[PDB]
């Protein structure tokens, strides 16, 4: 009821895409940040390299509960 | 002709991920919004549960003809 | 004393010009919504063909007394 | 699980305060607009009068459900 | 008829919270500003002293008539 | 070449249109403020009544030099 | 088909007004680029000059296919 | 010497209003960021429950001192 | 060491998704623009037809490097 | 006593750089405004001359005191 | 008076600051793009290696004139 | 590989200007956080004091790479 989250953003990143870029950052941040609750996408970036798309990177800020 | 437009936002959710929580959104908002013509993602959310990514939200503008 | 406002996004279209296309969104959209108040322009666009503009279309912020 | 929202801009208006422009905007809003779920406050104005405030008008976001 | 109105930004502050800082800046500010029509609160900070808020600062846009 | 301006906002209104909004806004501020240079708009409002546009509103940043 | 775009920044200028100013920019916009297919305004500046409105600026995003 | 500062964002909740929404997260966010200095309101939200308001939650910038 | 980028916006388009349409609009920047470094998505729109989605249009920042 | 502030937009200027663009502004702003507080950078701008920079632009929010 | 400027962006870099990271974009821009007439800076962003700072990459808008 | 990045704001402080303020926040900070990739600047600030700019405050967004 009470409850207290933080706020940070995390950069996910794959060669795959989208979708496997956010995987990648969320199983990431889980193993450092503890009650990861929720996230909102804020950015999708891309590295090329000729003309094709070598990185996907997605910035994403991710909420956790603080401990009580 | 001079065709004019309302836009408002509309929160399609799956737990299966983006794409889908569009589609839900689209859906939905077609049987009480007639003409629906383009929408625009603003937002894309993630809630965590049991370790895992539960349910996908996309906000999107959505914009529908008023005239037929 | 205590009246509250709705406000939705309309696009008023034109051949004429960024006036006329305003003229007739807010035309147009006070047959459907009742106790229009005020408008807001939040975009100008024009359609170009043959490099000639063809079209303006105004998205407005529109708001609304609600009844009682 | 796979649930519609909508989001309209209502705006709540008060002599007393903000809390009290909130409470006026959402009750009357619930009249009108099934199924009320959140709103976020995104602006806050008052109308002076003689260098003083007579009226405080709240602009909030509000997502309502769609019915299934 | 054809009034003018000037904004100018101004921040009122106070140790008791958001309301009593917008009440001393608007107060403080029709002082040397006449014809203090509406506000707009643009942001809202607290500077924090030995683990307290000490002071609540409220940036608001403020508009006045111009005098004929 | 070491030149310093000032920015505030004003707000021309008129029945007749944005333009002539603009002027009646330029002309009165001219009066109490010296040596404007710019302007830049900012925002367009209108007052409806009925579903009539009887108030355009334009905010307009306008800057002017300090005397040396 | 999959066409392409791509969009850059055009400011159109005039001593006459909005809509001129708009004109110049597209039709001398028009010479080196091809297929223009819309513009957004973005911003509208004047420069004021013997106590008159001397020249209109305005800034547009000004899209163009790629194919032809 | 020359202080260094970091700022995350905490979300505060109460089920009474913002002002202690915001004191619940200051005081929580306190307990493992020392030096706590200054917030900035960025988001405010509440959860409806059958139309009354249950929750208010408060996003804020936070700013701490590192120590040295 | 000291490399030089340019910046422009592509829109790219697929009937299939949004990593399409990416996909579309970076092959066809690149045959036109030499030494693509990055993207930046900055708009995701559909285009309905019938209440289904025809066309996706993704909007970018594409980055190049500027040759010697 | 709860201290007021007004904020407006200062243009410095200097042949020099961004750092004497901001100290000339400052400076000429200190003479007509009484209790300069702080300044915020809000845009850096420069006008160039054959392929050199010939004028640094600073657009600042500038903070001054209300005395009382 | 009738003149039209398009506008791109470019990013300068140096080892060695901000101010030299301009001037290196500004000089190569020059070279393939005619009639540079000004350049806003609207991101300063740095490479970090080992704490230190490698690399300065500045974000210009740069504005210039079309030949007539 | 799939390297995940956190980007958390700094403030950095100087008497001396920007260039310092930046590299006594990024000095600092790479004592606390390892792995710094990179920062962007999102604010310039300066304190006022005795009619002379006293201290600059930058505030940067810092990205580090998380271990593994």
């Amino acid at each position: 009821s009470n409850h207290t989250y933080r706020v940070t953003d995390i950069v996910g990143t794959s060669p795959e895409g989208v979708d496997q870029a956010i995987r990648n950052g969320i199983n990431r941040a889980s193993q450092t940040l503890h009650n990861l609750d929720w996230f909102e996408v804020v950015e999708v970036r891309g590295q090329l390299n000729d003309g094709q798309i070598a990185h996907w990177q997605v910035t994403m800020k991710v909420g956790f509960r603080l401990d009580e």
